[PDB]
């Protein structure tokens, strides 16, 4: 049992190890901490990443930094003790019982991330094993928060291979942890040790995520635009935030509703349902109204079955009168708002991401202020 | 400058003095700014309590960061996030801050629905230690509670008539809410005065007049938080579910649900009869002669000028075709959402408070879950 001033820990519990640190599970004020030593060669940067962590720590998806101190030898660094890294969550079995949500553990990583970026923090070094899940508070919630920031690869953006980079490596790299997470251990560049040679070729592939599964198709739609070779058509922290992605159930219902709202009065002609409608057969399955349940089919009659458009009024039809339909048609469809959604995104897996792209037009008005970023 | 371990301070910097001669001090810790509680042998008893309690609460943005303790000889050390004012100086001497005060007493709320939610009575809420943050990186100031779980005029009357339970610190919140938006008076009157009078269920909210809208929405939930019967009082998370809490857009959002659910409504059914008792005082005889004569014209038609749920349905039908109004209805209504809501809250001070009493019988039904608590 070693004690360094308020730092304190068993050498015996160790919880991993670059240039001969050491980190322990450890004891500070009384607090439960994870507590790596530092190599005396090694100090003037340690000053430095403890200088970060003081500017950044107050953000709940950033490491809470409690204290460091210094004996002859060593210098301690104490952060909050945590349940595990994403790396460990992924991969080791067991972790699959915390039932934690993979996009909200995303959102929370990211929301970190954007908070560096705010304060003109770029990471360089973003991957599993440096995002840290939290123990369970009170009310049993666990949280990511993004540790090792400002400071084998496999995670590095090309352009940093080939003196100060910018924010949209970290892009890169949340891109390849993104899809990480939801195909449950994969990488869009393949394999351990052979990823960072195939970034560099722009070998990529995201197959474990579906051509025609709603949920697929968003995610695959994000995660293109974020490991994009070219830096600059990658998004921001704050603009991967607002993408479908990250959308409730609710929101995504709320989404089409604005959308059908929106156009009721549009021209068929003009350039918004012009828009909505191109390649718009392929979205509703050349017929979507053969591609409905039966009650639903009854119960629909000036829609036209080959148009976007008068799906998505259909849409907000059966959402807007849902408490006069028949019983029927209320139990074909599902509850509002979650169930009802899902009837139609699960029959029709490129409505949403076809609809997002077609309402860009409109982006810059406050309507759709919510979904799109400016 | 006085230094015990990892904790510094200057003794000229003092910050504020307390019972049993406790001293603060403006110090450093960890090259973070702090304030320094001194503590006398004394006490330590119960500061070894406090500590215990800082470290189990201070998770929540709202709640005071705890960061060390320290004890030589004579004296114990308490180190907590340096602030730039109690409430009671933010009110009392700040303006140009800029701050919202909803915004502040939300943020109070939300602390002390996090203590509750942990099983922690505050039992000494008051301005005093309410604490202001300085401003972080982003210009952002918040308010935190301090002094949990350890003359007056904020303590509720049934606590000077064992084991306090957490409607003592609504009542004492519903003070603190009425203090902040009066700009400085007290439901129970003067300093010297608040606490006979709280005793003998002496109280005013003069300041809140009958015929403002924000000030009627204000006295609702103020009335309640401030009842003599603690089982009248609501939970800090019921508070936080007030109209006195929603943004504009969210006002008109519950608006235009009300209308939308009433819409099928038969006049025989409880709510609509529900919403029209008391009608006549909530649009003021006839509500077609106290809107302007652009929107007198645009709705010619078949509206009842002494129905509530009619009022309602016009609000309604104008923000769902707003589009397509004519420019000088437009222009008398204002933008969506902020002003268009303004324009009806602003002539009828008690249509949302009427409205949201009335549509209580609706409170369980999924689509109301954004506006009741459960
Ligand atoms: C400018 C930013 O600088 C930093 O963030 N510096 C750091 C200081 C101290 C620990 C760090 C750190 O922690 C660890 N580093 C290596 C192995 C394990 C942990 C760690 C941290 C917290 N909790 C835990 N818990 C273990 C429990 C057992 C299962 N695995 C997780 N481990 C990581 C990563 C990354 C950075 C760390
Ligand atoms: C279980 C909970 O126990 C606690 O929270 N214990 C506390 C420890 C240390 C300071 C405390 C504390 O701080 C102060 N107590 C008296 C006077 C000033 C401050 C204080 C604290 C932080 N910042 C500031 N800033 C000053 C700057 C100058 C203008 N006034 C605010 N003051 C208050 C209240 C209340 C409680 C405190």
């Amino acid at each position: 049992v070693v004690i360094v001033g308020k730092i304190s820990f068993c050498p015996k519990d160790v919880l991993g190890h670059a240039e001969g640190t050491i980190v322990y599970r450890g004891m500070f004020d009384n607090r439960d901490v994870a507590v790596k030593r530092i190599l005396p060669e090694c100090f003037s940067f340690a000053d430095r990443e403890v200088q970060l962590l003081r500017e950044s720590d107050e953000h709940p998806n950033v490491i809470r930094y409690f204290c460091t101190e210094k004996d002859r030898q060593f210098q301690y660094i104490a952060i909050e003790l945590c349940a595990a890294t994403l790396q460990e969550y992924v991969e080791q079995k067991d972790f699959a019982h915390l039932g934690l949500e993979p996009i909200t553990l995303l959102q929370q990583t990211t929301s970190g991330l954007a908070h560096l970026h705010s304060l003109n923090i770029v990471h360089r070094d973003l991957k599993p094993h440096n995002i840290l899940i939290s123990m369970p508070n009170a009310h049993g919630k666990i949280k990511a928060m993004i540790s090792d920031f400002g400071l084998t690869e496999g995670w590095i953006a090309p352009e940093m291979l080939s003196e100060n980079p910018t924010y949209t490596v970290d892009i890169f790299s949340a891109g390849c942890v993104f899809y990480y997470v939801i195909s449950e251990g994969s990488h869009p560049f393949g394999k351990s040790l052979q990823r960072q040679a195939n970034i560099l070729l722009g070998a990529c592939s995201l197959d474990c995520l579906h051509p025609e599964k709603h949920e697929d198709v968003i995610a695959r739609e994000l995660i293109e635009k974020m490991i994009a070779m070219d830096p600059q058509k990658r998004p921001s922290a704050k603009h991967v935030l607002k993408h479908p992605f990250f959308w409730s159930l609710e929101k995504q219902l709320q989404f089409f509703q604005d959308v059908s709202d929106r156009i009721e009065k549009e021209s068929l002609d003009g350039p918004i349902v012009k828009q909505l409608e191109r390649g718009g057969r392929a979205v509703v399955k050349m017929d979507w109204r053969e591609n409905i349940t039966v009650p639903l089919q009854t119960d629909l009659r000036t829609y036209k079955g080959g148009s976007v458009r008068d799906l998505l009024r259909a849409m907000r039809n059966k959402k807007h009168h849902y408490r006069e339909l028949p019983a029927e048609v209320r139990e074909t469809l599902g509850s509002l708002p979650d169930d009802f959604v899902c009837y139609f995104t699960s029959r029709f897996p490129h409505l949403l991401a076809h609809t997002y792209r077609a309402m860009e037009l409109c982006s810059h008005e406050r309507l759709f202020q919510p979904y799109y970023f400016h």
